[PDB]
């Protein structure tokens, strides 16, 4: 069913909307052309998350998928949200470290595959097949995290200390936060229903707010976004 | 029902196809690398609109959405059309004024949110919820128009007189034309059915032709597209 | 029905996965910033094709479309695959010849129209209307092939012999391979069912493997990807 978890959806909606408003206000007085790019990328993340959480709260972002001999509530809007927000987050990191175009395309492509296959897995009717998609999606995520942890760090070391240190924090946060998603998916009602949809939703909400507002706070409050 | 308004859909389809053919022919003899970008962006707009209007005329682009205790005809293809055409129009304006990358991303993102939420609103089954989406979409549009009217104009003033004057005309046309969409939506069968689907369709057709052919005519017939 | 052709879907899935793994391994030791872009673009093509063929094999990528007085199996995942892979292939060619941004946008836009209308045609319930979409899609393809054969070749001649010769081979392969798709569509169960779904699927599989692995082999094994 899709009703008890409504509270986490409303809180999520509220936190994304507030985070968006905050980034918007904070970015009005900025003139630095570089920081300006960071504000545009980072402000869009929670703006999108706001619309997606609201769709889940209202019901539009919820669908029913049969599997395991039953109709299961699946929040497809979670994926529509991630489809656009994760590439943006990747872009933030890429700009901070001045990543090559080829590597950015590789990451965005891997990221689209990660979310796309995750969504296919969420809407798959054959229970067993859902885990095949989960595995492929997780493999794509690991590829991304690998490149971000090893490739970008080396790139970050060529920057001034402020950029390098802020990237390190965002990098660590990213590896931990992102890795948590496939685990929650696996234990929740979408994979092995070890935890109820109610707790599943709360966990994804905490993760999303941390990734779509927390990440942005750390970045936009640092001096690293200023090119100088 | 979806039959009486067929005439506006056929006229729309014909006007978009002709506008596409015209821009195509007109752009063949162009060598200026800058003008060339304007032709590619501007010619794609009605080409896309052509396929979308044709889908609406044939029926593919029409769906039924229950709300208000009835099954209502909703032309989702109108939105699929706008999803790709509005960002292109924004790109035309951006190139004309040499807008920063961060501002272009902000606009395109706001634009995707505008159309995306508008579509969610059009497919929402709870009558009352439809207006919440309309409001969010309108807020995103106002953000875009604000940046285009104030931000781009200042940017346009740094260009030669021909570019500045052509931008001013396109700017004024854009603010007036775009603002008309949420009003038509609000009075039509998608919001408060004050006007029938028949007139609703005709109004959107006039607006679309003006925006996807009229805008292009003003731009491609001006010398502003030449960088020199 | 969607069962006998399963073998071509499994072979396709296997070949795309292997081609992806091969490109991945082959690209690990590359440092040339230019070649690196080619590897990212080219490796993503079969990675995407892998997920799409797997969805068709598992059943997710298969839908039923009524027309001709019957429910017909339609592999929509074929189109979802092409939607992302063809623009990438176009990008490979564009980078090899250093095509202008306006021409790249024109091609990608024409390409999205080509696949999008092809998909609309595949999901159209009115038999006769399916061919209208096929014609529009084919017209867009011809536009693309025209620009690739005449426009890019001239651009390729300004490059060193290795780039020019490799482009010529990729160009010829592209014109022949791509042109084959609308023909297979036309003779298969999606258009005039002259050939059964079983052979239709096998033919598209041979074409896809040739285009998503064969094309990449020719490119990534050449010295043309090195800018120097
Ligand atoms: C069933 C399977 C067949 C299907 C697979 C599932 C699949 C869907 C999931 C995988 C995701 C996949 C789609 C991703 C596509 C990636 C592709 C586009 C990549 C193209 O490649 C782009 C480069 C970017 O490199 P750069 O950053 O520009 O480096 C520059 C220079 O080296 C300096 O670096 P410095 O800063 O550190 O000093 O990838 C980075 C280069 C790295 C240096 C090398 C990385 C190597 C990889 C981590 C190992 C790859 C795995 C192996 C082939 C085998 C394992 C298979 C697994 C299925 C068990
Ligand atoms: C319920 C709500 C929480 C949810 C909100 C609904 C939401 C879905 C709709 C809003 C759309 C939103 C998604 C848009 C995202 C925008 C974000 C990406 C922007 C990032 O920011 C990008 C910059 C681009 O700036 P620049 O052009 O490069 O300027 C350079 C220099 O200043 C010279 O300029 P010159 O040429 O004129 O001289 O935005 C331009 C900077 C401008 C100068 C300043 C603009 C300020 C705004 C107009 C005011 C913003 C509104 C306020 C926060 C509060 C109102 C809230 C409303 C809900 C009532
Ligand atoms: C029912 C109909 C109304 C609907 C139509 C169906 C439609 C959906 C299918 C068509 C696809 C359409 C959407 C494509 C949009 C294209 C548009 C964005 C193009 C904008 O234009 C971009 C340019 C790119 O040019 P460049 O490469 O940068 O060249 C630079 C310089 O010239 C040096 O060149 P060098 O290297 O060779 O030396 O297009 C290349 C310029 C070329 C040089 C000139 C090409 C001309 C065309 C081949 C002819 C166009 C056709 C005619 C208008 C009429 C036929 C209509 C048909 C329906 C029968
Ligand atoms: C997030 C929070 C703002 C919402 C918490 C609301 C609480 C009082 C709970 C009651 O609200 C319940 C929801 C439907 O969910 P259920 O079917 O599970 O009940 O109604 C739907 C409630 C309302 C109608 C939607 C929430 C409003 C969003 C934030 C819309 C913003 C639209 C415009 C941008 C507003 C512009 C006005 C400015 C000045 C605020
Ligand atoms: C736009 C106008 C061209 C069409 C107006 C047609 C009128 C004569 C009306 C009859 O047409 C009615 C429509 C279905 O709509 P209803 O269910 O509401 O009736 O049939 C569908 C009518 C036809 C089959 C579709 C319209 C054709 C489009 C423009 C297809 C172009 C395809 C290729 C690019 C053509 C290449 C040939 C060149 C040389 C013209
Ligand atoms: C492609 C080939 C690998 C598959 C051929 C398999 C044959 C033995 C046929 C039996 O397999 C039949 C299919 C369902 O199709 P039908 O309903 O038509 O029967 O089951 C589905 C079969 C299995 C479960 C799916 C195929 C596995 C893909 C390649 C998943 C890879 C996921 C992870 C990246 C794996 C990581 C492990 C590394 C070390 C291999
Ligand atoms: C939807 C589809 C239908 C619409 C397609 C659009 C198309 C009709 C218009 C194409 C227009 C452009 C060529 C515009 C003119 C450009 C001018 C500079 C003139 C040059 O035109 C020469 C070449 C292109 O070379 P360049 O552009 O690099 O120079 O045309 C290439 C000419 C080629 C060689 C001929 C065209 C071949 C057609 C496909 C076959 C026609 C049938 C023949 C009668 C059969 C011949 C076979 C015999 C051997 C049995
Ligand atoms: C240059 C680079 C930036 C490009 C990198 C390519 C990278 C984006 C690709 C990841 C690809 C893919 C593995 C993920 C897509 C799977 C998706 C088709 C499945 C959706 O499920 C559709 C079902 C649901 O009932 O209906 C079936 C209904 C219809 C018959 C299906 C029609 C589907 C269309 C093809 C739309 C697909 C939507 C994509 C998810 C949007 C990607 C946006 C991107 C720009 C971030
Ligand atoms: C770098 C920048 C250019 C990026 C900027 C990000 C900006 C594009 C985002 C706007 C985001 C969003 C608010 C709008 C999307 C809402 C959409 C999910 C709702 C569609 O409704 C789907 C329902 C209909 O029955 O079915 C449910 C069916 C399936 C279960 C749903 C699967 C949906 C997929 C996630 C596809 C979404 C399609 C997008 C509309 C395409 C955007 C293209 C863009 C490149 C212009
Ligand atoms: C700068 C440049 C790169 C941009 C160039 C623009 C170029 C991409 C556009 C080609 C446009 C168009 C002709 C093709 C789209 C047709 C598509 C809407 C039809 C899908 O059919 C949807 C039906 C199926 O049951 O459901 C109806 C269900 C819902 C009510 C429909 C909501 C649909 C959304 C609008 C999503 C459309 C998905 C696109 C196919 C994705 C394009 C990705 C691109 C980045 C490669
Ligand atoms: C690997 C994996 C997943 C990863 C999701 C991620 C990594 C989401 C990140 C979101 C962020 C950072 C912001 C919003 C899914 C789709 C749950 C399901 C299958 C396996
Ligand atoms: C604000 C708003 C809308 C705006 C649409 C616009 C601004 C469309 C512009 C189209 C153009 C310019 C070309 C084609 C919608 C979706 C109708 C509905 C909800 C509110
Ligand atoms: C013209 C045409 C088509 C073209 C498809 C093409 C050209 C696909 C190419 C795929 C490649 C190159 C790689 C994967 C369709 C959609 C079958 C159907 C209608 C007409
Ligand atoms: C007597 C046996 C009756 C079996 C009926 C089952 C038809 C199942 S289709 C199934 O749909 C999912 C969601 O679309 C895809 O994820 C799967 O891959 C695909 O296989
Ligand atoms: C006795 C009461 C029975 C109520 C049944 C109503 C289920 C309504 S779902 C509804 O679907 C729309 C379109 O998907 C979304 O836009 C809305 O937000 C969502 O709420
Ligand atoms: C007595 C006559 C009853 C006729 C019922 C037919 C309704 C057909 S809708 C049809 O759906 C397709 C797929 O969506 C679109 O491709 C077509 O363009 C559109 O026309």
């Amino acid at each position: 069913t899709g009703r008890p978890e409504w509270i986490w959806l409303a809180l999520g909606t509220a936190l994304m909307g507030l985070g968006t408003l905050y980034f918007l206000v904070k970015g009005m007085g900025v003139s630095d052309p570089d920081a300006k790019k960071f504000y545009a990328i980072t402000t869009l993340v929670p703006a999108i998350a706001f619309t997606m959480y609201l769709s889940m709260l209202l019901g539009y972002g919820l669908t029913m998928v049969p599997f395991g001999g039953e109709q299961n509530p699946i929040y497809w809007a979670r994926y529509a949200d991630w489809l656009f927000t994760t590439p943006l987050l990747l872009l933030d990191l890429a700009l901070l470290v001045d990543a090559d175009q080829g590597t950015i395309l590789a990451l965005v492509g891997a990221d689209g595959i990660m979310i796309g296959t995750g969504l296919v897995g969420a809407l798959t009717k054959v229970y067993s097949y859902r885990f095949v998609w989960w595995a492929i999606s997780t493999a794509a995520m690991l590829y991304i995290l690998y490149v971000l942890f090893f490739g970008f760090t080396s790139k970050a070391e060529s920057m001034r200390p402020e950029v390098a240190s802020t990237f390190k924090v965002l990098r660590n946060v990213t590896v931990v936060l992102w890795s948590a998603y496939p685990v929650v998916w696996l234990i929740g009602s979408e994979g092995a229903g070890i935890v109820p949809l109610n707790i599943e939703t709360l966990l994804f909400m905490v993760l999303d707010v941390s990734a779509k507002v927390g990440f942005g706070l750390i970045l936009l409050r640092s001096r690293a976004i200023f090119g100088e």
